[PDB]
C-alpha cells in the first residue's frame, strides 16, 4: 500500500474547531429570495454553474449571481460553509446572500461585484513587479484559507479577479474546495489538466495545501516565461511526461519510491529517462525581463514532486523573490 501523509503545516486546526465548522452536511441554510436580485447579463458559464451580473433592488447595488448547476445538495453546503468561514479574509470573494428563485426553487449564491479588467491588455501591461505584487496576494488568500485549514483545490487563473484600476485581487470558485484533515483520502478528479499536482496525477490521495501550490507555481511558471499553458499535456497520463520531461524522471520515480505509489501501468510505457532541465533553457528574447535568479529559485521551490517538499504559502511569502512588494506595503 501507499505511505500516509501529513500536511507540515496546519496540519491539525480543523480537529480543534467546534465540530460544526467543518462538518459541513449538517449545516443549516437559510435559503433567501432569488426576486431580490435581477439579472442583467450572463458573465460565464462553467462546469457546475452559471453566472450573471445582477442588481439588489433595495440600494440599487451591483452583484453576481452564481445560478447553480444541479448538484448533490451535499457539494453546496459545502461551498457555502466554505465560503462563509472565510468571508472577511484577506483577498477572499465576498458571499453576500444564499438565495433559491422561487419557481426553479434552484440555488444560487450571490458574490461582491468585482471589476476585473480585460486580461488581453492585462498580459501587455504586466511588469515584473505587477507579477510579484498579485502572486503575494494570492498568497495572502492562500495562506489565509490553509490557516483556516481549507484548501482551494483549483487554483488557476480564471479563479483569479484583478481589478487593476484599484490593484484588488479575489480569488473565487470555491466549489471545489475542502477541508484538510490528516489521514483523509481526497478524490484526484479536481482541478483542471494544466494545474494538477504530480500527487492528483498518480493517484495519490493524502496530499493536503501542497496541493494549492504546484497550482500556482504551474501560474507563475507561465507569466515569467510567456508560455501559457506551462505543461501542456494532451490528456492526464500526458500531463505527468510533460512535467517529467522538466523536472526530470529521477525525483519523479524517488517520489514514488518515497510514497509507494501503485504507479499506474500505463505510464510505465510513456514517461521514460528525461534529466532535470535547467530553467535557463526557458527563458528567451521575448521573457528575459521578468526573469531573474530571484524568480527561478522561488519558481524551482515551487514545483516539486513530493508535495511535502514544496514551499508553504507562508513560507512562500518571506521568499526573497518578494521583498520588494514587502516593503513598499508597509
Ligand atoms: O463562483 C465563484 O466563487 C464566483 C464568485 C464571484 C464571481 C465569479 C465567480 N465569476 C465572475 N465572472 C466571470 C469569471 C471569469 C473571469 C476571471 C478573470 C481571469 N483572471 C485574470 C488574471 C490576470 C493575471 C494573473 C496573474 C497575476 C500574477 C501572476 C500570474 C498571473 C492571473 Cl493569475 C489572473 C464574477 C464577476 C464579477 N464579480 C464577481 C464574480
Amino acid at each position: 500500500g501507499p505511505v500516509p501523509s501529513r500536511a507540515r503545516v496546519y496540519t491539525d486546526v480543523n480537529t480543534h474547531r467546534p465540530r460544526e465548522y467543518w462538518d459541513y452536511e449538517s449545516h443549516v441554510v437559510e435559503w433567501g429570495n432569488q426576486d431580490d436580485y435581477q439579472l442583467v447579463r450572463k458573465l460565464g458559464r462553467g462546469k457546475y454553474s452559471e453566472v450573471f451580473e445582477a442588481i439588489n433592488i433595495t440600494n440599487n447595488e451591483k452583484v453576481v449571481v452564481k445560478i447553480l448547476k444541479p448538484v448533490k445538495k451535499k457539494k453546496i453546503k459545502r461551498e457555502i460553509k466554505i465560503l462563509e468561514n472565510l468571508r472577511g479574509g484577506p483577498n477572499i470573494i465576498t458571499l453576500a446572500d444564499i438565495v433559491k428563485d422561487p419557481v426553479s426553487r434552484t440555488p444560487a449564491l450571490v458574490f461582491e461585484h468585482v471589476n476585473n479588467t480585460d486580461f488581453k491588455q492585462l498580459y501587455q501591461t504586466l511588469t515584473d513587479y505587477d507579477i510579484r505584487f498579485y502572486m503575494y496576494e494570492i498568497l495572502k488568500a492562500l495562506d489565509y484559507c490553509h490557516s483556516m485549514g481549507i484548501m482551494h483545490r483549483d487554483v488557476k487563473p480564471h479563479n483569479v479577479m484583478i481589478d487593476h484600476e484599484h490593484r484588488k485581487l479575489r480569488l473565487i470558485d470555491w466549489g471545489l474546495a475542502e477541508f484538510y484533515h490528516p489521514g483523509q483520502e481526497y478524490n484526484v478528479r479536481v482541478a483542471s489538466r494544466y494545474f494538477k499536482g504530480p500527487e492528483l496525477l498518480v493517484d495519490y490521495q493524502m496530499y493536503d495545501y501542497s496541493l494549492d501550490m504546484w497550482s500556482l507555481g504551474c501560474m507563475l511558471a507561465s507569466m515569467i516565461f510567456r508560455k501559457e499553458p506551462f505543461f501542456h499535456g494532451h490528456d492526464n497520463y500526458d500531463q505527468l511526461v510533460r512535467i517529467a520531461k522538466v523536472l526530470g524522471t529521477e525525483d519523479l520515480y524517488d517520489y514514488i519510491d518515497k510514497y509507494n505509489i501503485e504507479l499506474d501501468p500505463r505510464f510505465n510505457d510513456i514517461l521514460g529517462r528525461h534529466s532535470r532541465k535547467r530553467w535557463e533553457r526557458f527563458v528567451h528574447s521575448e521573457n528575459q525581463h521578468l526573469v531573474s535568479p530571484e524568480a527561478l529559485d522561488f519558481l524551482d521551490k515551487l514545483l516539486r514532486y513530493d508535495h511535502q517538499s514544496r514551499l508553504t504559502a507562508r513560507e512562500a511569502m518571506e521568499h526573497p523573490y518578494f521583498y520588494t512588494v514587502v516593503k513598499d506595503q508597509a
